[PDB]
């Protein structure tokens, strides 16, 4: 049978699925460790890898496939149910096996996906710094309609201290930090002016290799939420720019407290997608 990981209502995305709205025809690019192509529940159907060694539809880490299952586990008798599970799935493989990856492997991933006519990027990996060749990498891809959506950071708070990491905290990528079943901020969650929105991201249970569904925790579980949800308000708008998307997904979510520890709040996607 099919579990329903807590996630997907508590974003309402089940809501959405129901009015028969479920991400068919958006391309989704999820840059990370790659994907288990292979898994029951998941369907990728292109990508490309960065990495030296590793061809895109296989994943010797986990990171990239567990990802992919929350973006769009396979709606079945089986498994899990992603966000968003009609869209067409690429796996861009900018992270070593590791869960590490270089400047340029990532900024190639993301030339590769705006080249490639991505509508959703996927970036559930940061780091303290970023670089110049990042900055105009995700500009670009923004400026070219893609929605751009990259994890927060598990770095806490600490004070007044910014912990939002980067791509993340490049103003044209959504900063998205995590909440857990109760929708309260998990502790690992960054902070500060960049965060933008909430998701699920302690306790997301998902595809994992091999062929199985674990349970992970950090807010690059809670950023496939989102890109999910991009996808879905996609698929039932299908002309609105990148930015109308990212709108509605930040003037609709929950009011949860403070903006510097939860953004504008939880993502709503059946109030997003109205
Ligand atoms: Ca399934
Ligand atoms: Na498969
Ligand atoms: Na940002």
């Amino acid at each position: 049978a099919q579990t329903v990981p807590y996630g997907i209502p508590l974003i309402k995305a089940d809501k959405v699925q129901a009015q028969g709205f479920k991400g068919a025809n958006v391309k989704v690019a999820v840059l990370d460790t790659g994907i288990q192509a292979s898994h029951p529940d998941l369907n990728v159907v292109g990508g490309a890898s960065f990495v030296a060694g590793e061809a895109y539809n296989t994943d010797g880490n986990g990171h990239g496939t567990h990802v992919a299952g929350t973006v769009a586990a396979l709606d079945n008798t089986t498994g899990v149910l992603g966000v968003a599970p009609s869209v067409s799935l690429y796996a861009v493989k900018v992270l070593n096996s590791s869960g590490s990856g270089s400047y340029s492997g990532i900024v190639s991933g993301i030339e590769w996906a705006t080249t490639n006519g991505m509508d959703v990027i996927n970036m559930s990996l940061g780091g303290a710094s970023g670089s110049t060749a990042m900055k105009q990498a995700v500009d670009n891809a923004y400026a070219r309609g893609v929605v751009v959506v990259a994890a927060a950071g598990n770095s806490g708070n600490s004070g007044s201290t910014n912990t939002i990491g980067y791509p993340a905290k490049y103003d044209s990528v959504i900063a998205v930090g995590a909440v857990d079943s109760n929708s309260n901020r998990a502790s690992f969650s960054s902070v500060g002016a960049e965060l933008e929105v909430m998701a699920p991201g302690a306790g997301v249970y998902s595809t994992y290799p091999t062929n199985t569904y674990a349970t992970l925790n950090g807010t690059s579980m809670a950023s496939p939420h989102v890109a999910g949800a991009a996808a879905l308000i996609l698929s039932k708008h299908p002309n609105l720019s990148a930015s109308q998307v990212r709108n509605r997904l930040s003037s609709t979510a929950t009011y949860l407290g403070s903006s510097f520890y939860y953004g504008k709040g939880l993502i709503n996607v059946e109030a997003a997608a109205q």
